[PDB]
């Protein structure tokens, strides 16, 4: 029952309207069907499905289910929505056609519930649909003025040398909203939720300077929804409208004074999130270790 | 790393601990100090630098950097970092205060006092919780109106969730429109006392009163004949800010009007019955 987290998401109009417009686009396929809402939160996605032709089962392990039952009751969906607190533990009233789920995290796979979505697909899904059914992208960034201040602070802390703290600052990823992207973007990996857990621990990339100082990489993820034959999508990149996911910044140990045409080539390893990235800067070689805790 | 940077950049707090150690530098000489929740160990280094052996105890993986910093700053011979003591202590320094003073507080300090500390000193050794009233009619009205219509759906039942949640934020000084009045704590004599008050507030002008802003004051021990700091909206910024509790109704108050109340605090933190003469609120911190 932390209301800020539910507010943040509902106030993310890009996120919420994407799920709504995807349900409406496929409302013919929602008609007279059984929907499972993984991580229903307040139940907004469940109410969307039920009003547009769907029974919907919402499963969230938070105490917010008590509020969801009250909201579902107040808007006249009590006969079409059954909410259960607790997915590997709950017992569905039905042995499902459509899976709607809001599962994405900051780095897509940081605090994501995709493991639960794959579980729902493998155990409850009939050709069934999966809203949404995603890719991670990255590019170079200029953050020299902000980064230098954060690092300079530790040279003198009330007289004491706090220099060994600097490696901590370089290792922590930064979730923030990034004009300052000065390289081309590359695609790290694709995920098809219909066929993809072992695939999550996983890529090479190549970036070329478009003009600047390069101090790190900004990363985001794209989302695509299923659509009938002949799709609703949205991005969380610095070139797209704001989302509550923002972007994830990884700093370099060294600051590259690059000119146009220079290249940053690398290999990113992601494993349970431990992120090790080896770089090559051609105009040389460096690495970066980051931990999401 | 976020928290530790936030601690050190709170200059009001850190310099308060420093200046308190410096004021009592005569009593720190050649003595043993216990740093409860040493974090990065800056308070341990302060005691050691100004005449103290200091033992820092933190259950976080930070004790490792503390070591590296202590090693780098020449205190390896005076500071030992980290159920756990090399000594069977004269002074307890501790940074233990939380939001509302008690929420997630480390007031472990009483355990160190009762088990490891007679006539020893405790930095700081005195606390107080205060409160007054404020006008946040414009921001509060925004939050609660959002739920009347959420993508067509009636989200009315949610508002109480928003009116019950405490808000940790910095209140501007000009928005306090009543007088200030909750409890004292003496770290030398005070766990059962934490579950605990009556208060009375008078409107200092004609304005809207939408809730109470609460803060806490801190006092350090001093020799005969003390360093202190406040976290109120009238004092310089601290990383604690203030804690706001909303009223269900907004009082359109005139000068001289009174708000009498009783606040009950009991353990997570359950938190107030009001009377507004011109003649309730429950909060949970989780």
């Amino acid at each position: 029952d932390h209301y800020g987290i539910h507010e943040e998401m509902l106030q993310d109009t890009v996120r919420t309207l994407s799920y709504r417009n995807a349900i409406i686009q496929n409302k013919d396929l929602f008609k007279d069907k059984i929907v499972l809402d993984v991580g229903c939160g307040t139940g907004i996605l469940s109410m969307f499905a039920a009003k547009h032709g769907a029974h919907v089962i919402g499963v969230d392990m938070s105490s917010i289910i008590e509020m969801a039952k009250e909201l579902v009751e107040l808007n006249g969906f009590s006969d079409k929505i059954t909410l259960l607190r607790g997915l590997e533990d709950v017992h569905l009233p039905f042995p499902v056609d459509i899976i709607i789920s809001e599962w994405m995290g900051y780095f897509l796979l940081y605090e994501s519930m995709m493991d639960t979505v794959l579980y729902a697909r493998d155990h409850y899904l009939v050709g069934g649909l999966i809203f949404p059914d995603c890719s991670i992208h990255l590019a170079g960034l200029e953050d020299s003025q902000y980064k230098d201040e954060k690092l300079n602070y530790w040279q003198d802390v009330y007289g004491f040398d706090y220099s060994p703290f600097v490696p901590l600052v370089l290792h922590e990823p930064i979730v923030d909203t990034v004009n300052n992207v000065n390289t081309t973007s590359d695609k790290l990996i694709e995920f098809d939720l219909n066929t993809v857990i072992s695939d999550l621990a996983f890529s090479n990339f190549k970036l070329t300077a478009k003009r600047d100082m390069i101090n790190g990489i900004v990363t985001w993820f794209d989302i695509v929804f299923p659509a009938p034959k002949g799709p609703v999508e949205f991005s969380t990149g610095p070139h797209a409208p704001y989302t509550h996911w923002k972007q994830t910044i990884f700093y370099f140990p060294d600051d590259l004074d690059a000119e146009t045409g220079d290249t940053i080539e690398g290999e990113l390893v992601c494993s349970p999130l431990n992120i090790k990235i080896s770089y090559k800067f051609e105009s040389r070689k460096n690495e970066g270790s980051y931990l999401m805790h």
